[PDB]
């Protein structure tokens, strides 16, 4: 595959991944998680220049993956597991690979978390440490991640 193809995988995995994380919250788009979403997504791909290719297209698999999901009734991490499971171990090993590269991605680069996310350097350790937290549940880094993100939202309006 050509890089605009390459590209346009990890396009489509932004959106379909924010609508599905979205739906397990249980919450309306949130602007500041989609930020997140692609700063992280895009440091995932330029963590390893030589292996750029393979993670550009394990995203372009992920989102057809999430798309299938998407539409069908699929509302738990649970259920989304389960899913998983029924397409075959390589699905549930890329889902979890990626989930991985997420939090590396928050620890690696706090600051640039404190950036996008207009919060602070201990806010962005309780980030990397719920998502720790939700990967052990089984229930995937980025839906730990949001979950502290509206908590931490509701906190800063004071």
């Amino acid at each position: 595959m050509t890089e605009e193809e390459l590209e346009k995988g990890v396009e489509d995995f932004l959106v379909v991944h924010g609508k599905f994380v979205h739906r397990l919250a249980g919450i309306p788009p949130n602007a500041k998680f989609q930020a997140l979403d692609k700063y992280i997504t895009n440091q995932i791909v330029e963590s390893d220049p030589s292996k750029e290719k393979e993670i550009k297209k394990a995203f372009g698999d992920a989102a057809k993956i999430l798309r299938d999901a998407l539409a069908r009734n699929i509302t738990t991490p649970e259920e989304a597991q389960a899913f998983l499971r029924d397409l075959g171990p390589w699905a549930v090993d890329l889902i979890n690979t990626i989930t991985r590269r997420y939090v590396d991605v928050i620890e690696k680069n706090p600051e640039g978390v404190a950036e996008i996310l207009g919060i602070s350097l201990e806010e962005v350790r309780e980030l990397a440490e719920a998502g720790r937290r939700a990967i052990e549940e089984g229930e995937g880094a980025s839906l730990g991640i949001l979950r502290k993100i509206l908590e931490l939202e509701a906190e800063r309006a004071k």
